[PDB]
């Protein structure tokens, strides 16, 4: 039993809801919140911009030190950093950005990072400003992630579309 509330059960381990991931994280304080990161951990917009704003820019400060030490992530890769006031940990995961021309096949590799964590609050990877079809992202999520994933979808119209088309 965990503290997530109001989710629709899509599969054995995947749950989906219309929610602002920032507000969901602040309320649930999950062990792991997933950020829709880029390879530079520059949290300017989209989900990353919103998560970073909620930490009063502390996520960005921590991230800049991480990059200065380690260099950029790989597309499809991840790193674990602090969750600040939102979660115990933040798993920064880089899905391919379609508005950059990156290979959508890397979306499966990106979701594989979720399997290192028993329970996660997460957005759909590569959705939104990353340019991929959120329906496809959901399919890859369900077919790749084996741990318990709670997907927060900000847009109510998109949430409704995501449920009604799910196979
Ligand atoms: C960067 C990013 C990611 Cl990676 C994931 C999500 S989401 O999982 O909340 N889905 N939402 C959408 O695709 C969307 C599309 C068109 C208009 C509004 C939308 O909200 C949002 C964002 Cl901005």
């Amino acid at each position: 039993v965990n503290s997530f509330s109001g989710y629709l059960k899509l599969t054995d381990n995947v749950y989906i809801k219309n929610a602002d991931i920032v507000e969901e994280a602040k309320k649930v304080k999950p062990t792991v919140v997933v950020n829709a990161a880029n390879v530079y951990l520059k949290h300017g917009g989209g989900v990353a911009g919103a998560l970073n704003k909620a930490t009063n820019n502390a996520m960005q400060v921590e991230s800049d030190d991480y990059i200065a030490t380690n260099g950029p992530l790989k597309v499809g890769g991840s790193c674990v950093l602090s969750g600040h006031n939102l979660a115990k940990h933040c798993l920064h995961v880089v899905g391919p950005n379609v508005n950059k021309g990156e290979d959508i096949q890397l979306l499966k590799s990106a979701y594989e990072n979720f399997n290192q964590h028993e329970v996660l609050l997460a957005p759909l990877l590569s959705a939104g400003i990353f340019g991929a079809d959120p329906i496809h992202s959901l399919r890859v999520c369900v077919d790749t992630v084996r741990t318990n994933v709670y997907l927060a979808v900000f847009d109510k119209n998109l949430y409704d579309k995501l449920v009604s088309s799910f196979l």
